[PDB]
DNA sequence: ACAACCTCCTTAGTACATGCAACCATTATCACCGCCAGAGGTAAAATAGTCAACACGCACGGTGTTAGATATTTATCCCTTGCGGTGATAGATT
């Protein structure tokens, strides 16, 4: 996720899960961690917004 | 007084425009050598220091194990092909 340059979770909140399969060494387990570590904050994945 | 005129006198004022390629030498010529400057040298001590000793202490990298990812294999699914049936187009008219 450092190689994939996602240095603000403000965009990890809205990048598609298929669009994280865009740099190698990022496979079936790391792609699966995302699915609740964002929720653990009191947040979610999948939250596009009209101003950022 | 002078005036310019006849002749060949010499003087010397000019010689259109746009562009690209190349490289930068020849001279000889005693600078003497004497003096001494601050001024080169270096010994011994200021402005301060080396790196070897014995300690100190840490980082980094490679060997080992683990992790998980990925590219393969498999198999599923959809979007696409090509033909066909027959579509309301293109556009002439109302």
């Amino acid at each position: 996720l450092k190689a994939e340059a996602i240095h603000y979770i403000g965009d990890l909140v809205q990048r598609t899960e298929v669009e994280l399969l865009k740099t190698p060494n990022l496979g079936k387990k790391s792609l699966t961690e995302i699915k609740d570590v964002l929720a653990s904050r009191g947040l979610s994945l999948g939250m596009r917004l009209e101003n950022w």
